[PDB]
């Protein structure tokens, strides 16, 4: 168990997802600068905790929404070979299903449970893991609950499609073992099991993670009321309108440039709070850029140039955090390095932080806190 | 512990290396069709086993060569931040170093120990692991032994180079902790420690694995006698001449198309044997192609077309293995699918296997074993 979610500079959406990153992204849900912001609901009065998840009262409804914090251990393996057994669900995931069942056994209000999880083939050697989303909606008056999976990799086109017969020899997904796990989680045969369905969308053939996150937003908002809206018809025209570029830079800037504790997040979705960006984060980001840039592995600006720049910027940033102040000479030295710190990736980092610090530039940011006298060097 | 090394179709060199694959590649060392073939030496008379490694008497020398079977656990982590401590070496790797030291404490003949291992930064979040190679050469009359590391990622160019000063703030490699582990492995202060050196070659910035394998070959052959020959001067002109395309298709075809037990390998380097390709392998390869092709994830031929083809080919291949025979009708059905089974990747697979089965084509391969009568459908 590790408790911080560092800035991963040089991370991009095509570089794939994991439980920690996804959880970090959760912080966006209450940030109004963000297109993932839910002003569609509020938190659940401090009761009914349902461990592992964050609760939400609908502002527009009597409907309650429980979104699970992601887990390295929510995983479903499936056997692609169909002579083999359908698969396994990880005993924690199974556990959470049993727990939903038990939350619903006593529930006076309609609920929706949103669990993100990883779906993988275990026969083959690739072991592509794709980020994927389960939601279970329960109605008390209807005495029943309906499973659904939202799958981003839902490409396949007729040429690459599978015949009814060959489907018999080959599993492309974990639906068999998963439905099994669910009808196992409820049996007093207490509940009617609504039909299991799977929502696929356009042509992915590892961006799955980010679509999953977007879908969580869509799934929550759409539950204040309204049908579920995803790409391939019954929704958005294109994948690009659905997950917009403003959704993307939001996600990327979050992962790429921020340093967030898990406590900070937990508080943030418990109290319906936004997490503003501390200056300490700017410093950590710079440091990580710094470490990564110095690497050799997987009047233009050089490595030692970039590094001296980061060193100096870091220094100044600290002396600002230090009570204290900046000195004239230091301001000059920064000015010489400004055009370098605004260059490329490092620039994007810096612009992110200046934007969220309420400063137009490095000079503007740094200009107060400077002590002057007379003529200085 | 898993004991087979399946064919990974769709694997390519740019897709990176691991302990099992690398070990599988070891099988090429005695195959004369292969450019990795050592007709430069023979095995060690069955004595002096030095557990974990394979021994070799030099045909041209009194020199002994011990190449280690790779391990998921031979790993060196290093801290890129230099205010931090240099790193860690995995207690197994350390263990093997202590064991070399002890083999050399009693040794009457000059030896060279070749250990492949993975080198990684632990501060940063990427955790790029790059396949890398240690060799330790001991002389009894010189009372001493010399460490060397061969590093393929040895790119960096002056712009992306690191100043003497910034080297002080940043580690790009595991040399510090590694040299430490070595001078720790010998202290009675019994041995003189030859100077630790590191051989880098051209411009990689994850092919590292395959270069490492090539280097093992170079390191072994070059030890029958001769200086060590790698790319950046003191060797081959270009990386492409060093690791030739004939080296590459050898490696790829090995990983991609073969099914090899670890027992088969162990025997093969113990007895100096070649492993010819069983027909069973062809069948396994086809099956794996089959599984992977049916997947949706990370008059032209369709998925269901390709699959029916594989199904039929597999069927026929089995009936061949089954004592038994093929039937006329079956031969026809194959003929209809021939142009499909020769297409693209599947084709490359099939051509690999036909080449190593002593058959010009599918029809030629399958043509005996067919029973005829009169006019058949
Ligand atoms: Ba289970
Ligand atoms: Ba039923
Ligand atoms: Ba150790
Ligand atoms: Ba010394």
């Amino acid at each position: 168990t590790t408790s911080i979610y560092p800035p991963e500079t040089s991370w991009e959406v095509n570089k794939g997802m994991n439980s920690s990153r996804l959880h970090k992204l959760y912080s966006l849900f209450f940030d109004k600068s963000s297109a993932f912001y839910l002003g569609d609901d509020v938190s659940v009065l401090e009761d009914k905790p349902l461990t592992g998840a964050y609760g939400f009262q609908s502002k527009k409804n009597d409907q309650q929404i429980f979104l699970f914090r992601p887990d390295s251990d929510y995983v479903a393996g499936y056997h692609v070979d169909a002579k083999s057994d359908a698969g396994w669900v990880n005993d924690k995931l199974d556990r959470r299903l049993s727990e939903i069942s038990e939350f619903c056994s006593k529930a006076t209000q309609p609920a929706t449970f949103i669990l993100p999880f990883v779906e993988m083939p275990t026969d083959i050697t690739k072991g592509v893991q794709h980020q994927v989303l389960l939601t279970i909606s329960y109605d008390p008056k209807s005495k029943q609950l309906t499973p659904t999976v939202y799958d981003s990799i839902g490409r396949d086109t007729y040429s690459e499609s599978l015949s009814s017969y060959f489907k018999g020899k080959y599993r492309t997904t974990c639906d068999e073992i998963l439905t099994q796990s669910i009808e196992k989680a409820i049996k007093s045969t207490d509940f009617t099991l609504g039909k299991f369905t799977r929502a696929a969308y356009n042509h992915q053939n590892g961006n799955c993670g980010s679509y999953t996150f977007r879908t969580i937003k869509e799934v929550i908002s759409s539950s204040a009321q309204g049908t579920e809206v995803k790409i391939p018809g019954s929704g958005y025209i294109t994948s690009n309108s659905y997950l917009t570029s403003q959704h993307v830079q939001d996600i990327e800037s979050c992962i790429k440039y921020r340093n967030l504790g898990v406590v900070d997040i937990e508080s943030a979705l418990t109290e319906g709070k936004t997490l503003p960006v501390q200056l300490s984060e700017f410093i950590v980001a710079l440091e990580d850029y710094g470490k990564l840039r110095s690497q050799q592995s997987e009047i233009g600006y050089s490595k030692t140039a970039k590094l001296t720049a980061v060193e100096l910027l870091i220094g100044i940033l600290n002396d600002i955090k230090g009570k204290n102040e900046i000195s004239e000479s230091q301001y000059d030295k920064l000015v010489k390095e400004v055009d370098c710190l605004m260059d490329s990736s490092l620039g994007k980092l810096v612009q992110f932080h200046l934007k969220n610090l309420g400063a137009e530039s490095l000079q503007k940011l740094v200009l107060p806190c400077v002590k002057f006298d007379d003529t200085i060097d």
